Order: structure tokens, then C-alpha cells, then sequence
């Protein structure tokens, strides 16, 4: 599972890519990358 960053992805089950320090956010629902 990989979704680039700013990607509609489900915070549960969290699809976001590791590698891209992305994480599906649960107010936008999307791979947000923390900084």
C-alpha cells in the first residue's frame, strides 16, 4: 500500500506510502505529511 501525498485514503485501515512520511488523516480523510 503506497498513496502519494494529498491522496483520499481511509485513516482505519491507514494506505498512505511510509517511505513519503505520509499518514491518512481522519478530519481530511487523506496521506497528509507531518512536519
Amino acid at each position: 500500500e503506497c498513496l502519494g501525498f494529498g491522496k483520499g485514503c481511509n485513516p482505519s485501515n491507514d494506505q498512505c506510502c511510509k517511505s513519503s512520511n505520509l499518514v491518512c488523516s481522519r478530519k481530511h480523510r487523506w496521506c497528509k505529511y507531518e512536519i
